[PDB]
Protein backbone atom coordinates (compact mmCIF):
# COMPACT_ATOMS: atom_id res chain seq x y z
CA UNK A 1 0.00 0.00 0.00
CA UNK A 2 1.10 3.97 -0.33
CA UNK A 3 -0.01 7.09 1.21
CA UNK A 4 0.12 10.95 0.10
CA UNK A 5 -0.91 14.12 2.11
CA UNK A 6 -0.36 17.52 1.12
CA UNK A 7 2.25 19.96 3.22
CA UNK A 8 1.74 23.16 3.84
CA UNK A 9 3.74 25.92 5.42
CA UNK A 10 2.76 27.61 8.57
CA UNK A 11 3.47 31.49 7.76
CA UNK A 12 4.84 33.07 5.02
CA UNK A 13 8.32 32.63 6.36
CA UNK A 14 7.93 28.86 5.97
CA UNK A 15 8.79 28.53 9.82
CA UNK A 16 7.09 25.28 9.52
CA UNK A 17 5.20 22.38 7.57
CA UNK A 18 1.71 20.92 9.13
CA UNK A 19 -0.25 17.84 7.47
CA UNK A 20 -3.36 16.92 8.20
CA UNK A 21 -3.23 13.29 9.83
CA UNK A 22 -6.12 11.40 11.21
CA UNK A 23 -6.31 9.80 14.55
CA UNK A 24 -9.13 7.63 16.34
CA UNK A 25 -12.19 5.68 15.29
CA UNK A 26 -14.55 8.22 13.91
CA UNK A 27 -10.98 9.86 12.32
CA UNK A 28 -10.37 13.19 14.43
CA UNK A 29 -7.99 15.38 11.99
CA UNK A 30 -4.98 17.03 13.64
CA UNK A 31 -2.16 19.18 11.53
CA UNK A 32 0.64 17.62 12.66
CA UNK A 33 4.59 18.50 12.06
CA UNK A 34 6.76 15.87 10.28
CA UNK A 35 9.65 15.55 11.45
CA UNK A 36 12.72 13.69 10.95
CA UNK A 37 14.73 14.93 13.23
CA UNK A 38 12.75 12.89 16.37
CA UNK A 39 11.09 10.13 16.53
CA UNK A 40 8.07 10.36 18.85
CA UNK A 41 4.17 10.82 17.47
CA UNK A 42 2.77 13.26 20.24
CA UNK A 43 -0.39 15.46 20.04
CA UNK A 44 -2.49 17.98 21.88
CA UNK A 45 -4.76 16.62 23.76
CA UNK A 46 -8.09 16.66 26.22
CA UNK A 47 -4.95 15.55 28.66
CA UNK A 48 -2.81 18.76 27.84
CA UNK A 49 -3.00 21.94 31.26
CA UNK A 50 -5.92 23.82 29.56
CA UNK A 51 -3.47 26.85 30.46
CA UNK A 52 -1.37 25.42 28.15
CA UNK A 53 -3.49 25.33 24.68
CA UNK A 54 -4.22 28.77 22.76
CA UNK A 55 -6.14 27.24 19.70
CA UNK A 56 -4.87 24.05 19.07
CA UNK A 57 -6.74 20.72 17.73
CA UNK A 58 -6.77 18.50 20.65
CA UNK A 59 -7.34 14.32 20.24
CA UNK A 60 -9.82 13.21 22.92
CA UNK A 61 -9.31 9.62 23.07
CA UNK A 62 -12.00 9.12 25.06
CA UNK A 63 -14.37 9.61 22.14
CA UNK A 64 -12.13 7.46 20.01
CA UNK A 65 -13.71 3.76 19.92
CA UNK A 66 -10.02 2.47 18.51
CA UNK A 67 -7.93 4.68 21.84
CA UNK A 68 -6.48 1.77 24.43
CA UNK A 69 -4.43 3.12 27.10
CA UNK A 70 -0.45 2.00 27.39
CA UNK A 71 -0.69 1.24 31.41
CA UNK A 72 2.23 2.55 32.76
CA UNK A 73 3.86 4.10 30.10
CA UNK A 74 4.72 7.79 29.72
CA UNK A 75 7.30 9.96 27.85
CA UNK A 76 9.42 13.57 27.91
CA UNK A 77 11.00 14.81 25.16
CA UNK A 78 12.79 17.71 24.69
CA UNK A 79 14.13 19.32 21.63
CA UNK A 80 17.26 20.81 20.44
CA UNK A 81 16.01 24.85 20.78
CA UNK A 82 14.87 24.20 24.41
CA UNK A 83 11.11 22.84 23.42
CA UNK A 84 9.51 19.88 25.87
CA UNK A 85 6.82 18.29 26.42
CA UNK A 86 5.39 15.00 28.09
CA UNK A 87 2.78 12.93 29.14
CA UNK A 88 0.85 9.32 29.34
CA UNK A 89 0.09 7.21 25.76
CA UNK A 90 -1.91 5.84 24.32
CA UNK A 91 -2.33 3.34 21.22
CA UNK A 92 -5.21 4.07 18.69
CA UNK A 93 -5.56 4.06 14.73
CA UNK A 94 -3.85 6.73 12.52
CA UNK A 95 -3.94 7.31 8.77
CA UNK A 96 -1.49 9.64 7.31
CA UNK A 97 -3.13 10.10 3.19
CA UNK A 98 -5.00 7.09 3.17
CA UNK A 99 -2.27 4.76 4.72
CA UNK A 100 -3.18 3.44 7.79
CA UNK A 101 -1.58 1.65 10.62
CA UNK A 102 -3.44 0.83 13.46
CA UNK A 103 -2.10 0.56 17.56
CA UNK A 104 0.44 3.49 16.86
CA UNK A 105 1.72 4.70 19.98
CA UNK A 106 -0.28 8.35 20.23
CA UNK A 107 1.17 10.29 23.21
CA UNK A 108 -1.31 12.41 24.68
CA UNK A 109 0.41 15.67 25.84
CA UNK A 110 -0.44 16.40 29.48
CA UNK A 111 2.64 19.35 29.37
CA UNK A 112 3.73 21.34 26.55
CA UNK A 113 6.97 24.25 26.61
CA UNK A 114 5.42 27.68 25.83
CA UNK A 115 6.77 27.66 22.21
CA UNK A 116 4.26 25.05 21.02
CA UNK A 117 1.77 27.05 22.85
CA UNK A 118 1.62 30.21 21.60
CA UNK A 119 2.04 28.05 18.10
CA UNK A 120 -1.79 27.39 17.24
CA UNK A 121 -1.47 26.17 13.45
CA UNK A 122 0.35 23.38 15.03
CA UNK A 123 -1.51 20.06 16.70
CA UNK A 124 1.59 17.95 17.61
CA UNK A 125 4.55 16.02 16.08
CA UNK A 126 4.85 13.14 13.82
CA UNK A 127 8.68 11.41 14.20
CA UNK A 128 10.21 10.37 11.41
CA UNK A 129 14.04 9.32 12.74
CA UNK A 130 14.96 6.10 13.92
CA UNK A 131 12.71 4.12 16.57
CA UNK A 132 15.61 3.84 18.59
CA UNK A 133 15.07 7.41 19.66
CA UNK A 134 11.23 7.26 21.05
CA UNK A 135 11.34 8.53 24.33
CA UNK A 136 8.23 5.96 25.69
CA UNK A 137 9.06 4.54 28.79
CA UNK A 138 9.24 1.61 29.95
CA UNK A 139 8.85 -0.13 26.68
CA UNK A 140 9.80 1.54 23.60
CA UNK A 141 7.57 2.30 20.62
CA UNK A 142 7.93 2.64 17.42
CA UNK A 143 7.27 5.36 14.35
CA UNK A 144 4.51 5.97 12.18
CA UNK A 145 7.04 5.04 9.26
CA UNK A 146 8.40 1.93 11.23
CA UNK A 147 5.34 0.53 11.95
CA UNK A 148 3.87 1.00 8.39
CA UNK A 149 6.80 -0.75 6.73
CA UNK A 150 5.71 -3.96 6.22
CA UNK A 151 2.78 -3.08 4.36
CA UNK A 152 4.40 -0.54 2.07
CA UNK A 153 5.20 -1.35 -1.34
CA UNK A 154 8.69 0.06 -0.64
CA UNK A 155 9.96 0.68 2.56
CA UNK A 156 10.34 4.50 1.36
CA UNK A 157 8.66 8.12 2.20
CA UNK A 158 9.64 11.20 -0.07
CA UNK A 159 9.95 14.97 1.21
CA UNK A 160 9.02 17.25 -1.41
CA UNK A 161 8.88 20.58 0.28
CA UNK A 162 7.32 23.77 -1.24
CA UNK A 163 8.74 27.45 -1.48
CA UNK A 164 6.30 29.57 0.02
CA UNK A 165 3.99 26.49 -1.51
CA UNK A 166 2.23 23.32 -0.27
CA UNK A 167 4.55 20.23 -0.88
CA UNK A 168 3.98 16.39 -0.55
CA UNK A 169 4.87 13.34 2.00
CA UNK A 170 4.42 10.31 -0.25
CA UNK A 171 5.00 6.86 1.25
CA UNK A 172 5.61 3.81 -0.33
CA UNK A 173 6.68 5.04 -3.65
CA UNK A 174 8.66 7.45 -5.55
CA UNK A 175 7.07 10.13 -7.91
CA UNK A 176 9.17 10.07 -10.95
CA UNK A 177 7.21 13.13 -12.26
CA UNK A 178 8.33 15.14 -8.73
CA UNK A 179 12.07 15.88 -9.99
CA UNK A 180 13.98 16.16 -12.59
CA UNK A 181 17.46 14.42 -13.73
CA UNK A 182 18.57 11.44 -11.66
CA UNK A 183 18.56 10.54 -7.97
CA UNK A 184 21.82 11.00 -6.78
CA UNK A 185 21.75 8.33 -3.36
CA UNK A 186 23.94 8.42 -0.56
CA UNK A 187 24.46 6.21 2.83
CA UNK A 188 23.46 7.35 5.71
CA UNK A 189 24.41 6.10 9.18
CA UNK A 190 22.04 5.28 12.00
CA UNK A 191 24.40 5.46 14.83
CA UNK A 192 22.89 8.36 16.40
CA UNK A 193 18.92 7.86 15.37
CA UNK A 194 19.11 10.77 12.95
CA UNK A 195 19.01 10.62 8.99
CA UNK A 196 22.75 11.23 9.47
CA UNK A 197 24.61 11.57 5.82
CA UNK A 198 27.96 12.90 4.76
CA UNK A 199 27.92 16.07 2.16
CA UNK A 200 30.72 16.08 -0.40
CA UNK A 201 30.89 20.25 -0.10
CA UNK A 202 29.48 23.64 -0.75
CA UNK A 203 29.81 26.56 -2.87
CA UNK A 204 28.86 30.53 -2.46
CA UNK A 205 26.77 31.89 -5.18
CA UNK A 206 29.18 31.38 -8.78
CA UNK A 207 32.25 30.46 -6.96
CA UNK A 208 34.42 26.82 -6.49
CA UNK A 209 33.10 24.30 -5.57
CA UNK A 210 35.18 23.66 -1.88
CA UNK A 211 35.49 19.68 -1.34
CA UNK A 212 35.46 19.02 2.02
CA UNK A 213 33.29 16.15 4.11
CA UNK A 214 29.96 17.97 5.90
CA UNK A 215 28.44 15.61 8.29
CA UNK A 216 24.85 16.45 9.23
CA UNK A 217 21.25 15.67 9.39
CA UNK A 218 18.64 15.69 7.17
CA UNK A 219 15.73 17.06 9.21
CA UNK A 220 12.53 18.36 8.23
CA UNK A 221 11.89 20.05 11.34
CA UNK A 222 14.33 22.24 11.79
CA UNK A 223 13.92 26.06 9.72
CA UNK A 224 17.09 26.84 8.95
CA UNK A 225 20.55 25.57 7.47
CA UNK A 226 22.98 25.08 10.52
CA UNK A 227 26.79 24.53 8.66
CA UNK A 228 30.36 25.04 10.45
CA UNK A 229 31.48 28.32 11.14
CA UNK A 230 34.02 28.19 8.42
CA UNK A 231 31.17 27.48 5.74
CA UNK A 232 28.39 29.78 7.45
CA UNK A 233 31.44 32.87 7.43
CA UNK A 234 32.40 32.47 3.83
CA UNK A 235 28.74 32.96 2.97
CA UNK A 236 28.31 35.82 4.63
CA UNK A 237 31.60 37.61 3.59
CA UNK A 238 29.77 37.78 0.26
CA UNK A 239 26.64 39.80 1.43
CA UNK A 240 27.40 43.39 1.57
CA UNK A 241 27.10 44.92 5.43
CA UNK A 242 26.38 41.08 6.92
CA UNK A 243 27.64 40.36 10.56
CA UNK A 244 26.88 38.26 13.24
CA UNK A 245 25.08 39.61 15.80
CA UNK A 246 24.87 38.99 19.35
CA UNK A 247 21.71 40.53 20.67
CA UNK A 248 19.93 38.75 17.60
CA UNK A 249 21.30 35.07 17.83
CA UNK A 250 22.96 34.60 14.82
CA UNK A 251 24.47 36.16 11.28
CA UNK A 252 21.84 39.81 9.79
CA UNK A 253 21.92 41.33 6.52
CA UNK A 254 20.73 44.37 5.59
CA UNK A 255 17.08 43.84 3.87
CA UNK A 256 17.96 45.45 0.82
CA UNK A 257 20.80 43.07 0.30
CA UNK A 258 20.50 40.39 -2.67
CA UNK A 259 21.40 37.04 -1.52
CA UNK A 260 23.83 34.60 -3.12
CA UNK A 261 23.08 31.21 -3.96
CA UNK A 262 24.12 28.65 -1.69
CA UNK A 263 25.18 25.17 -3.13
CA UNK A 264 25.94 21.64 -1.34
CA UNK A 265 27.37 18.35 -2.94
CA UNK A 266 25.72 14.71 -2.60
CA UNK A 267 28.17 12.69 -3.88
CA UNK A 268 28.84 14.05 -7.38
CA UNK A 269 25.76 15.75 -8.17
CA UNK A 270 25.39 19.68 -6.70
CA UNK A 271 22.18 20.65 -4.80
CA UNK A 272 21.94 24.18 -5.82
CA UNK A 273 19.49 26.71 -3.05
CA UNK A 274 18.56 30.03 -4.16
CA UNK A 275 19.88 33.03 -2.61
CA UNK A 276 15.43 33.92 -2.10
CA UNK A 277 15.44 30.79 0.42
CA UNK A 278 18.12 32.24 2.87
CA UNK A 279 16.39 35.34 3.52
CA UNK A 280 13.89 35.02 6.45
CA UNK A 281 12.90 38.70 6.55
CA UNK A 282 13.51 41.76 9.25
CA UNK A 283 14.37 40.82 12.36
CA UNK A 284 11.10 42.64 13.77
CA UNK A 285 8.56 44.43 11.92
CA UNK A 286 9.46 47.54 10.02
CA UNK A 287 13.25 46.70 10.52
CA UNK A 288 15.79 47.12 8.03
CA UNK A 289 18.11 44.47 9.06
CA UNK A 290 16.70 40.89 7.92
CA UNK A 291 17.63 37.19 9.20
CA UNK A 292 19.49 34.87 7.62
CA UNK A 293 18.25 31.45 6.62
CA UNK A 294 21.94 29.87 6.52
CA UNK A 295 23.63 29.65 10.66
CA UNK A 296 26.42 28.75 12.89
CA UNK A 297 26.18 24.79 14.04
CA UNK A 298 28.66 25.44 16.40
CA UNK A 299 26.72 26.01 19.49
CA UNK A 300 24.65 22.78 18.18
CA UNK A 301 27.16 20.19 18.20
CA UNK A 302 26.02 18.63 14.84
CA UNK A 303 25.14 20.04 11.40
CA UNK A 304 21.73 20.58 10.31
CA UNK A 305 20.29 20.28 6.82
CA UNK A 306 16.68 21.81 7.62
CA UNK A 307 13.97 23.01 5.74
CA UNK A 308 16.06 25.73 3.48
CA UNK A 309 18.33 22.94 2.30
CA UNK A 310 15.68 20.51 1.80
CA UNK A 311 12.89 22.00 0.13
CA UNK A 312 15.66 23.09 -2.82
CA UNK A 313 15.46 19.40 -3.52
CA UNK A 314 13.24 16.36 -3.66
CA UNK A 315 14.36 13.59 -1.29
CA UNK A 316 13.75 10.18 -0.46
CA UNK A 317 14.15 8.48 2.95
CA UNK A 318 14.62 5.05 2.32
CA UNK A 319 14.17 2.60 5.28
CA UNK A 320 15.91 -0.37 3.70
CA UNK A 321 17.92 -2.92 5.80
CA UNK A 322 20.65 -0.49 4.74
CA UNK A 323 19.19 2.92 4.76
CA UNK A 324 20.19 5.54 2.25
CA UNK A 325 19.22 8.79 1.47
CA UNK A 326 18.37 10.11 -2.49
CA UNK A 327 18.46 14.01 -3.23
CA UNK A 328 16.86 15.04 -6.64
CA UNK A 329 16.86 18.68 -8.52
CA UNK A 330 13.43 19.74 -8.94
N1 LIG B 1 13.83 18.42 14.54
C1 LIG B 1 14.15 17.54 15.65
C2 LIG B 1 15.55 17.83 16.21
C3 LIG B 1 15.78 18.97 16.96
C4 LIG B 1 17.05 19.22 17.47
C5 LIG B 1 18.08 18.32 17.22
C6 LIG B 1 19.48 18.57 17.78
F1 LIG B 1 19.57 19.84 18.28
F2 LIG B 1 19.73 17.67 18.78
F3 LIG B 1 20.39 18.40 16.78
C7 LIG B 1 17.84 17.18 16.47
C8 LIG B 1 16.58 16.94 15.96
Amino acid sequence: STGSATTTPIDSLDDAYITPVQIGTPAQTLNLDFDTGSSDLWVFSSETTASEVDGQTIYTPSKSTTAKLLSGATWSISYGDGSSSSGDVYTDTVSVGGLTVTGQAVESAKKVSSSFTEDSTIDGLLGLAFSTLNTVSPTQQKTFFDNAKASLDSPVFTADLGYHAPGTYNFGFIDTTAYTGSITYTAVSTKQGFWEWTSTGYAVGSGTFKSTSIDGIADTGTTLLYLPATVVSAYWAQVSGAKSSSSVGGYVFPCSATLPSFTFGVGSARIVIPGDYIDFGPISTGSSSCFGGIQSSAGIGINIFGDVALKAAFVVFNGATTPTLGFASK
